[PDB]
């Protein structure tokens, strides 16, 4: 029956509620009980609130209407206001002291997701003051999750009049007994109420949600803890580079603050950040999640050559060059990790600050040639099968949805070992023809990558992994530097390939080296335990990086 | 015969030179004449410094190796170091006040221009300090310049070592006598003339670019003042946002700081910022120049009402959202202009600031149609011809390079007034078939401008012109407002559509406007006076949105 629920800002999705900083500001100042609140609403219909809330108004033309209207409700009331009284300042501090409810955000998250249709309906304003950024920022971060805001001040009706209600409706394309309604006005309530809305009353959200709980049929309450915002690829801005003829290099963009750039692991994608991007931005930083070159959007010549890291490292430099970007912040995983801490060695000027997952810094051996070194590693045995063109390329190709649905698989889920690959005949000679779905990956989710990796097939990544020699050649001639610039290593318990402990030398080359460590993660961190990873990143971000 | 110039940093594209603070300090300090730099050449060819130049090492290990040399030097000298003597000291000072030469990159610049390769060719250092931004930034301001950098500590070679020279040469496709080389240390330049190459020697910079005027025979010392430099769009970052189901927005980005949002006129592109954006990005801002819904890459519905102000403000709002930008600076021309102010009177909360270039800020009269204002200015007959759909896309489009040579026009070249044009049967019925080209533009940027507009026509640049009524009613809505944000008007003397005056009562609705004005500029203002246009812009930027 319910197919729809409505949530006002002020006092439902974002706490403190604004009409209690009056009655706050009173208690503080001993003023006159209510009468802030009395000087709020003077006029009531046609008084000054009700203007800015219709948007004919500003709030900076408002302010010094509220000033009069305090400066006569205490004429009347017969007292004083004291010296230094301003609404400016009290509403300033009411406004950066109102922040996202989560509980609520993510009660009307899970209703959105078993289907209803979800809106924000507030009396609000035009926010003109030199710090209205703090509320453009509540509001973007509260409006992707709702598929309708609606604003007084843009439509030009406010609650409680019943035709905001009809326009709420309306929007909603929903009969007024299929919504639940929640306001914390009770007059507010009521013209819902008069047209059959269910709704609630919301003081404590507890009880609130409780209520929603019984009416929807739907837990809200003790849910668990919910993944991170995700992105939708077509909700994204879609950025592209080209760094030299037959090269161009496609990123995924969001937020603004310092450059954070996000370089996947083989096989993966920009993609394989969802769950980082939305937090990174959020957090305060400008997120670029590459697709390295080899992969989805991005060129993949088919020369070996054109992916040694030389060339790969070179190329990233470019990238910033031509985006006016004097550095970046990089952020790398598997090989991607390998790549930024080869930026940090050659170009320390670019890099700000530079993390990896799962990844340990190795300097080269001079004195063993790098195919002997990964001989000597049973677990790197499938770097050998990746070696002659075509035989990995063919396997992987076959067919992609089994080749993501066996590779994306959480440490206790695996189909396939990396033990003793080659002479098996490859890497998916023991695993079923139809894995089961990981529960690290929707359906849909397996569905991009697949759809990704028909543009250029594997020729370009399998190329990361065909140049050991080249580029150890090339970092030989890093092995009297250290890297001294900001620096995280984060390492993955369950990560059979890179495990923990081949990181554990990494201080000897970069000495103020800082660490996290996931438990009970397996080689595909960011999916894997992306809240850990998110929280890790962000407090690393936060310290060394900003 | 000359057909390379090659160009050093230290002391020839970068003055201060950093030696030099070997010198001065050295005299600041009374220490015994050369005692610093005998300390930085400690060990000639095996030393710290010549590993540190050939990227053995990084600046910061090479840091107390120069510590423990001055300590050995004074040690012999027989004097004592002062309390406080600081390397990390000297060199951060040093190389933060290290600026380009100026006149030196203009020569490189015009050198170019006429042909000639050019090339920086630099003994430099892998720069791992915390203040390696510095650096960072320099090297890119300069090397976008040049068709070569060559460091040092990248290709593992010093100058003076041949090997070097025979590296340039070989970058280079030239003969050594096809190549002038200038580099202010003399024992630099040796071994460029034992393999026949032009020498020279610099030691004040007007001198050395008199010697290579000689040299070249081009004209490089008191030559007029260049135009900003421009942007080639294939080496731009583009970026496109899905803001609705049928409507992608295209963008050009550069550079990082504040977000800085591009609004173009009617007919034009993304591309008529060309000499803002970078001037505008090496001043510290992120540029967003758009292709308005219309344009270029941007999407073209042929819907009238798809172009109504308040369409287009949201779908702006939403362009933000996606690239997660709470705010950003809008600054807009002609068109553009009138978007946004709109922006700042029905969404203030999004823009930082917001500035237009010709276009001033006139409230809708709510007494009087939008038609009947139109009617009352002989200037404005041109929008009346715009009205009817087919009329004036069939007259743009029949010939686009005519359509944008007689378009684009400075001040004193005009071949259409806006005069009348509904009479006489069009805009174009007494202007050429073949114009002349405008100073403001080469033959290859109307071609640009051809290209954008084959993708779309002129339906959806025209629709802008054809919601007089809509955007009239939406505009009233904002009557009781006023623009208390900062805000930027900039009129142009010769601009005979969009005349100073008309921005004459502005105050009035924006108390705080500042103002700029350009003289001798006609309406085509970014490409008629880009060099005031953006001394304008940079100035209001740093002072009101910063
Ligand atoms: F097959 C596979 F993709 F290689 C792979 C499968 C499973 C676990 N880890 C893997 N690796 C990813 C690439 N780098 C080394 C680790
Ligand atoms: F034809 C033309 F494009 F309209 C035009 C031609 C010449 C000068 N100004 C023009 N206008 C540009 C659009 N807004 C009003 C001014
Ligand atoms: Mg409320
Ligand atoms: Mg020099």
């Amino acid at each position: 029956t319910l197919r729809a629920a409505v949530f006002d800002l002020d006092g439902v999705l974002a706490l403190p509620a604004v009409f209690g900083v009056l009655g706050r500001t009173e208690e503080a100042l001993a003023l006159p009980r209510g009468l802030l609140n009395d000087a709020f609403q003077k006029g009531g219909p046609e008084g000054a609130t009700t203007r800015l809330m219709k948007g004919e108004i500003t709030l900076s033309q408002w302010i010094p209407l509220m000033e009069e209207n305090c400066r006569k409700c205490s004429e009347t009331a017969k007292v004083c206001l004291p010296k230094n009284f301003s609404i400016k300042e009290i509403f300033d501090k009411a406004i950066s002291a109102r922040k996202i409810n989560r509980p609520m955000l993510q009660a009307a998250l899970m209703l959105r997701k078993k289907g209803f249709t979800t809106a924000i309906l507030t009396n609000t304003w035009l926010d003109d003051r030199a710090e209205r950024d703090g509320l453009a920022q509540l509001m973007c971060e509260l409006k992707m999750h709702f598929d309708f805001l609606i604003e007084s001040c843009q439509v030009g009706m406010v609650k409680p009049e019943p035709q905001i209600y009809k326009f709420l409706l309306d929007t909603l394309k929903a009969s007024p007994s299929e919504v639940v309604f929640l306001d914390d006005i009770g007059a507010n309530l009521k013209p819902a109420r008069d047209l059959g809305m269910v709704t609630i009353l919301v003081q404590d959200t507890d009880t609130a949600l409780k209520e929603l709980e019984k009416v929807t049929g739907i837990q809200l309450l003790n849910t668990p803890a919910p993944l991170p915002t995700s992105c939708n690829p077509s909700d994204m801005s879609h950025g592209y580079v080209t760094v030299k003829p037959r090269v161009r290099l496609h990123f995924v963009e969001l937020g603004s603050g310092p450059a954070v750039c996000l370089c996947h692991g083989f096989p993966e994608s920009w993609y394989s950040w969802r769950y980082q991007i939305p937090a990174l931005a959020q957090a305060g930083y400008r997120v670029l999640a590459m697709d390295m070159k080899g992969y989805g959007e991005s060129s993949a010549p088919p020369e070996i050559e054109e992916y040694c890291m030389e060339v790969l490292c070179k190329e990233m430099v470019t990238f910033l060059d031509k985006l006016g970007l004097s550095q970046a912040v990089f952020i790398g995983h598997d090989w991607g990790g390998m790549l930024v801490w080869y930026m940090a060695l050659f170009y320390p000027e670019r890099v700000r600050a530079v993390a990896s997952l799962n990844t340990p810094f190795i300097p080269a051996n001079p004195n063993m040639s790098p195919l002997e070194s990964i001989k000597a590693n049973p677990v790197f045995d499938y770097q050998l099968y990746f070696q002659e063109p075509g035989v990995a390329e063919a396997e992987l190709e076959q067919n992609l949805s089994r080749t993501f649905k066996s590779l994306f698989r959480a440490s206790d889920e695996s189909v396939l070992s990396m033990h003793k690959v080659c002479e098996a005949g490859g890497l998916f000679v023991n695993s079923p023809e139809e894995p089961s779905l990981s529960r690290m990956v929707t359906e849909e989710e397996i569905q991009f990558y697949v759809q990704q990796f028909k543009k250029s097939g594997f020729r370009g990544p399998l190329n990361w992994y065909r140049n050991m020699e080249r580029n150890w050649k090339w970092a030989c001639k890093s092995l009297g530097r250290k890297i001294l610039i900001p620096a995280l290593m984060v390492t993955a318990e369950k990560d059979f390939v890179l495990v923990p402990q081949m990181s554990q030398h990494m201080e000897d080359w970069i000495p103020h080296l800082k660490r996290g460590h996931i438990e009970d993660c397996g080689h595909w961190t960011q999916m894997d335990k992306p809240t850990e990873v998110n929280q890790i990143l962000i407090k690393w971000l936060d310290s060394d990086a900003r």
